[PDB]
């Protein structure tokens, strides 16, 4: 078939048997060698070349040989599985970046690989490194002119995904490299929203430390409101020690957060419900409009209005729960 030996070459590459590879290649014509190494191979659904799976599997030895003696294109693209998913438009450098194989990444950059290559999703190898969180690669990739500002097909910046996958030190890095903190995603989010919802205290600090705009996302939710709906009390108290938000905004977050302690399934604390809801009851000579009891839901109940109204519920494990659901419906729908 001739293409059957192509599979043997792909095998040794994927398996890192650089011995097996070398002995397969030598004594063949350039016509032959360009083919064998150019063969796109669909092991299952994943279409890739010998160079790629080696970088995808961190096999430096075979990668070095392929890049030098046989002189293979670094721009070869394919479609590689990562945690079940098939990503498309990926080069060997995109694979080694996400796969955490530094030595291969260096090699691949050393032999003239596009550090700014975009996948079909428009994911730079720097993004893959940011998703994975291997700071050495990010450092190296950036120090070799990987553009930090190119983003996802949905404008998900390298900074966001790292703020999402809690890569605190990678985040501080991108920030030191003056990554734009107030870049906004399609859904309207900033890296603050991502970090707040994910409860990454350290990252929220660095984000605010770099003059993070408190922007409103596509849902119309500040990172404060998001972090309270995701029931991330720690974050919510941090952000609230930076005025910026009104008195209305400060209360809504408190109530929301308190509500999210009774609606949340994982974290659930009716004591922490009667705390953020009692705090919310603000006074002076001015106050703050409830809704009708639902056709049957929520036990046909009305939210508390007086601070005295609320106090009487400190001890009703049940009614407090119901109160939280009512509060959520008000500030959500
Ligand atoms: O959702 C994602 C994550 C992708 C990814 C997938 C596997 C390993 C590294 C990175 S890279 C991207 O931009 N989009």
């Amino acid at each position: 078939h001739m293409e059957g030996l192509a599979g043997y070459v792909y095998k040794a590459a994927s398996e890192g048997k650089v011995l097996t590879l070398a002995a397969l290649l030598l004594n063949r014509s350039e016509s032959d060698i360009r083919y064998l190494l150019g063969y796109v191979s669909q092991q299952g659904g994943q279409r890739s070349t010998p160079l790629i799976i080696a970088a995808r599997n961190g096999h430096a030895k075979v990668v070095r040989l392929l890049l030098e003696h046989y002189r293979v294109q670094t721009q070869q693209t394919g479609t590689v599985r990562f945690d079940g998913y098939v990503i498309d438009g990926a080069t060997a450098l995109w694979c080694a970046a996400g796969a955490g194989h530094f030595e291969v990444v260096k090699l691949l950059v050393s032999h003239g690989a596009n550090v700014n290559h975009t996948t079909v999703t428009n994911s730079t190898p720097l993004r893959a490194a940011c998703f994975d969180g291997r700071l050495d690669i990010v450092k190296y990739l950036v120090e070799n002119n990987a553009n930090i500002s190119i983003a996802n097909k949905y404008d998900n910046t390298c900074l966001m995904i790292a703020a999402y996958k809690g890569h605190t030190d990678v985040v501080r890095y991108l920030l030191e490299q003056r990554a734009d903190p107030n870049a906004k995603a399609h859904c309207g989010a900033t890296a603050l929203h991502f970090a707040a919802e994910a409860g990454h205290i350290d990252i929220v600090k660095e984000l605010i430390k770099w003059r993070a705009a408190i922007v409103v996302n596509g849902h119309g939710m500040t990172p404060l409101k998001v972090a309270a709906e995701s029931c991330k009390a720690d974050v919510v108290e941090l952000l609230l020690s930076h005025a910026d938000c009104d008195r209305r905004s400060r209360i809504e977050a408190l109530e929301l957060l308190g509500a999210s302690f009774a609606n949340d399934r994982e974290n659930y604390d009716i004591i922490k419900t009667y705390h953020y809801l009692y705090l919310a009851m603000l006074e002076r000579f001015q106050d703050g409009k409830e809704v009708l009891p639902p056709i049957h839901a929520y036990g046909n109940r009305t939210e508390c209005r007086n601070p005295q109204e609320l106090e009487s519920i400190r001890q009703d494990r049940d009614a407090l729960h119901m109160e939280g659901l009512i509060v959520r419906e008000r500030i959500l729908g």
